[PDB]
């Protein structure tokens, strides 16, 4: 069209402002490049045989498959390069990787290099996690970097691979959507400092863990589907990757639910790199990101890998249920 | 790799066993062309501005979209142009439409140009859906001829538009998987022969219509969270688009469910282009597919735009939800 | 634009006037698959490090290319699978390949699967050049099967990998222009019943053989720098490559010579894959084509990978130069 | 491969060392996106219809193309929007462009956004060029800031839409290659600090003028085809687009020729954006780049829109020329 907002433009500008090292927008810069090239192998997955376990366990003890692999070096390395960088948390990796001085920046990244794997092989959406904390030691980088709370963060947000790939990015002042053009691999804005519904109609949680529900998750649900005042019952949506249903909870708005349960204490969504980077996108975007009992960002991580039971989405649904927690306690 | 076994190819060589006019060949071929078109636009869809209302409402009261426009006129004009169809019913059009006759053949095709319409806006995975009759009568084409049983179906299958592009396609035979190959513009076989697991892990319906549920579906539904005999519970997933939601289905096995309900005599979704080519489809793969009464694939038609409940996937599955049935019948 | 007329469509049409067992159709589609295949390896070859030597010569003399074996195999497998195909000749194999009997078809095939050598590494515009005659022996196919003159093609044409691909097809009524569109991998018409102009202003030669030059072709060039009129000289252009200097003159008008010289009887381009394909091209384009004694295309070759020297173009120049020889015969 | 060396990257790379505002990597990786956007419209520019005249004419004469339009708004859009560059000179447009104040930064650019016209609709190799100098002056800028000679530069190159994308970047230290990938947009180093040949086997000139080349030119031209020593004579290279004939020439070595004629004392190409980055290509490559009596680099120019002579390659090769032209003045 001859006059294009793509995501690198708009990070110039906005760091612009604020005289910087600029190596922000080359970490951003960089993580784009890794996005594109994990978007064209997820396309063409089936074809190029990457579908499969590769036959380890990560530290969380998920069953780790060939897209994890490719697309967490494909992060790793192009997070290096940037110079942007100097702890890196994955998923994948047992402990924080420490990067190499000459390629060092102030940059701690937390991420989850690809979300969703019990959706890859049915083809359902799938994603990409982070968020990038400003180092705040003094002392050599080591894992403590990567331990702040998920209010600390200056940047936070994910890819998602969908019918459309699109960089959902948050920073301190709002969150803005950009979609990958296919013909010129570059992400293009879409979405301009987008706000969250007040209040939603749909409610997103995996009902088949209702024997293990506490009583307040239980009598929210029950309240979505039989209406104390008689209006429309909630639809139901869990498409079963965080990504995708947090993206559709954002646009449309409603309610996320991966609580804690009797038999997981914690929940099972990961602290660092998908609870804080999607609790710091709701907030940024006038919405709500809970654990039951308190704010998600105000945790004070102990362990690079722990869980955090998680409840986000539109303010006046997600204070709904808080309020039923509070009658319960 | 050099050699390539694309949907093309693989038609021929199956037809060429009943040596055939080869029209088939031409209308699928067709239709891959029509796939590949919106497959493209839906990847950059944000990006052309194509996310909107069209400003009319469909027969069957549904808020029409700029992408089901386009997608049904592609859909339309490239199975004119295949000299291989004379009656054409999409859920976009309030009749049937009769091919001119320079360019009439002997198929009659049902499509949903875009399946998956309350997921366009929040890049969930959708869809295109088709099934494909002969034509049975001897007098001149009309409406008639689409008011067949799902049984005389000669192909039925659909496309997805997920992470990756898939063709699904069952014929008498079988059902086979095909990719798309972005950078060559072909489908390739991926998955030969497809069968579904006799049982599965996974039940899929809309919990939101908790208060509207014949007490089968109650029933099953409480089984699924609660086990009888102590196993585990089934996960629940539900994507909200019908092609996706069959298509994890077919793979991993599990069940699938728009039942009656007491709102809906006949359920939500429409039997001649959504329920008939997935029961086809369903039982090709070894699986099943019931409104909860009687198979799909049995009912005469009366209305091209008649809706049906349906309950299909592991024939396992399915049958312990007949039986609550005939238990409560 | 929802309405696409595609190279797949636009053939069944054609040759659905006569009615035909359709088998030209699934061979031209094969081609097709080919050639948007090797398009693609082109575009990327030297991040795929596809150019080098493969590390042999080939029957005429030729240092072997990477690329020259890749683009073989693909056109080779894809005329095998297409069932239209008993015999193909290749500039890359030393004898006639035999289609093995269950993939027989009528057809005999000519082609240069990879045409512009010396312009691979230097990115400049490069092709696929094929011919295709009926089988007219009775016999168990053989390499006589290829030995047919020229006039006796059914189907020519190339794909030329320059700014954009192009196929260019020649069949008895005419030569129409297929440019493929990179995000659907289809062929799209885009030059209809294409005719070369009947005067040109451009002579494409590689001069660098001014000392081997008849004395034709030295005063044909003397000519056209110094015209006897006090016209505009001529324009010189040659690209090197012959699919690209062929096509331009073919859309521009002009001529393009590749002559017998001192140290060549029969000039260096191929007669069954180079020189006929574009011969029957320029004549069905209402140009023409002669060795500077006889027309190419009534020459009854002898040895399938037999030279010729060409002279093509629009029919005024390559009259006039064709009466420079007679004026020294 | 999961570490990816991008043109971006390299970029930083070399800047860093020479600690700077990163302004030349924001313009650089500008130009890439515009690169990218005229790349695709290229490859599909009979489908969109984009060949054609625009219906003016040029400052120089020249019959504009729809394409000249479009390249040159994507050119001029990226690069004010990089806050990299204060004025730019482009073949288009009558004067200089002054950038808006709020969008100033400290880079004066001159570019042909598309160099090849004659080649367009013949789908042969086409181009972008560009140099970059640092603004000398503390005055407000204006035109006067274009006007400095080639040896200032300090970043020239070229884009390349052949058969693949190629970006050929020169700066103070040597050239590298990088090729565009289509499937993730990212422009790739392949070619690292490259070399021209001491001396080649071809020579470029568009012999058509032999009636207007000065006794310099033609001696040099018959000693390319009738050696004195008897070596094998000089192939003919004239691809018509001075990018496509200048590349060629970089990567196999030889000479390229567009002299002053009778009819031109200035030649054809113009010297603000189509020599001066040639020439200083050339002279990082290790080559030569004269007008015959004087080095481009050193040309003060007068005039944006100059023309000049150019005459580089080899440096064996374009000194046996020099020779020539000292020998007869
Ligand atoms: O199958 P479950 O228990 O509902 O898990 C779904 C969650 O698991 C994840 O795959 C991460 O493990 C998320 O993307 C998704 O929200
Ligand atoms: O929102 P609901 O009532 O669950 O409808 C979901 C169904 O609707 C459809 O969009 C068709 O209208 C299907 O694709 C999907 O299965
Ligand atoms: O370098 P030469 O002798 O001019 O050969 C050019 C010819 O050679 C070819 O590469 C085939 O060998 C043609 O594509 C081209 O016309
Ligand atoms: O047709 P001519 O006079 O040889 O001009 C060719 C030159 O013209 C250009 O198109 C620029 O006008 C160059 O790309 C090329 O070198
Ligand atoms: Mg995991
Ligand atoms: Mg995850
Ligand atoms: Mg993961
Ligand atoms: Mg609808
Ligand atoms: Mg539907
Ligand atoms: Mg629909
Ligand atoms: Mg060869
Ligand atoms: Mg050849
Ligand atoms: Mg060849
Ligand atoms: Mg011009
Ligand atoms: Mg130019
Ligand atoms: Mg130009």
């Amino acid at each position: 069209d001859t006059n294009i907002v793509t995501l690198t433009r708009f990070v110039w500008e906005e760091g612009r402002k604020a005289r910087g090292t600029g190596e922000m927008t080359q970490l951003l810069n960089s993580l784009c490049t890794a996005v594109k090239a994990i978007s064209t192998a997820v396309r063409k997955a089936g074809i190029a045989h990457l579908y499969g376990i590769a036959g380890s366990t990560n530290v969380t003890g998920d069953q780790v498959k060939k897209l994890d692999v490719l697309s967490n070096d494909l992060v790793i390395n192009v997070l290096k390069s940037s110079f942007a960088t100097c702890v890196l948390v994955s998923e994948e990796d047992k402990n924080a990787i420490i990067v190499e001085p000459e390629k060092r920046g102030k940059y701690v990244v937390c991420f989850d290099p690809l979300d969703g794997s019990s959706n890859i092989d049915c083809l359902v959406s799938i994603g990409t996690i982070f968020g990038i904390y400003r180092k705040n030691s003094t002392d050599e980088p080591s894992e403590k970097d990567a331990l702040q709370p998920g209010r600390n963060l200056v940047a936070a947000g994910y890819a998602l691979y969908g019918s459309a790939t699109m960089l959902v990015l948050a920073m301190v002042n709002g969150v803005n959507c950009f979609m990958l053009d296919p013909a010129i691999g570059e992400f293009i804005l879409v979405d301009r400092d987008v706000k969250i519904k007040k209040k939603g109609s749909i409610y997103s949680i995996n009902e088949g863990y209702a024997k293990e529900f506490d009583p307040a998750i239980t009598e929210y649900i029950q309240r979505k589907k039989f209406p104390p005042d008689n209006s429309a019952p909630y639809g139901a949506r869990y498409v079963g990757s965080m990504v995708a249903d947090v993206h559709r909870t954002l646009v449309y708005g409603g309610i996320f639910m991966y609580p804690a349960n009797k038999k997981s204490p914690k929940g099972k969504l990961r602290l660092l790199y998908e609870c804080n980077p999607m609790a710091y996108v709701m907030e940024k975007a006038g919405g709500l990101a809970t654990t039951g009992k308190e704010a998600v960002l105000d945790i004070v991580p102990t362990d690079i890998h722990q869980r955090a039971p998680i409840i986000l989405g539109s303010p006046e649904d997600v204070t709904e249920l808080l309020e039923i927690y509070q009658k319960h306690a």
